[PDB]
């Protein structure tokens, strides 16, 4: 899957998150380490976002 979409509201609180709203669409390009953090892609950027707020599509 590469193609995912967001389960929860969450709000970037710093300059490497990615504010992202439930419903939106999120290109994924990766997980960090530990597998907590993703690499998202939308509309409005990228940065990284909880790995379980998303899911694929």
């Amino acid at each position: 899957p590469n193609l995912f979409v967001a389960l929860y509201d969450f709000e970037s609180r710093t300059e490497n998150t990615l504010s992202i709203t439930k419903g939106e669409k999120l290109r994924v390009l990766g997980y960090n380490h530990n597998g907590e953090w993703c690499e998202a892609q939308t509309k409005n950027g990228q940065g990284w976002v909880p790995s379980n707020y998303i899911t694929p599509v």
